[PDB]
């Protein structure tokens, strides 16, 4: 159906909301490997909060914060996700309710990562956007 990419719509919304300066965006254009929004985050040009916010607006997804998560994992399995994978992709299973896996995710526009999670777990997902470092903190607190 194919109108514009989720990343493109997020970048456009960052500009329009003035969470990103057009001068900064023009300077950003690879090469660590690095997606555009990744590079903006790494150059210090978009805050984690405004990244999360905008991802949530564009994709219509709920936002979840660190107040909402307890000190140890809730219960449930969950297969196919190594601790390393969680850390690399910055996402974290946080619960299972009505036959769906609640997944806290930094980069909900990344269809490669999501399709990886869908295939590895074999579970239907419910995506919740979280600030990158908050997800990282929970992964470590809950594991390693
Ligand atoms: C470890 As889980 C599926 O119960 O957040």
């Amino acid at each position: 159906m194919e109108q514009r990419s989720a990343e493109t719509r997020i970048v456009e919304a960052l500009l329009e909301r003035r969470r990103l300066k057009d001068t900064d965006l023009v300077r950003a254009r690879q090469e660590s490997g690095m997606g555009l929004l990744a590079l903006l985050g790494r150059l210090g040009l978009v805050s984690e909060r405004d990244h999360a916010e905008t991802c949530a607006e564009v994709l219509g997804l709920p936002l979840v914060d660190a107040r909402q998560l307890g000190d140890t994992p809730p219960e449930m399995e969950v297969q196919g996700l190594s601790l390393r994978f969680l850390k690399q992709f910055h996402l974290c299973p946080v619960g299972e309710r009505d036959g769906r896996l609640d997944l806290w995710i930094a980069d909900p526009y990344d269809d490669y990562a999501i399709d990886a999670v869908r295939l590895a777990t074999g579970l239907p997902l419910l995506l919740h956007v979280g600030l990158r470092s908050e997800i990282d903190d929970l992964i470590e607190r809950w594991y390693g």
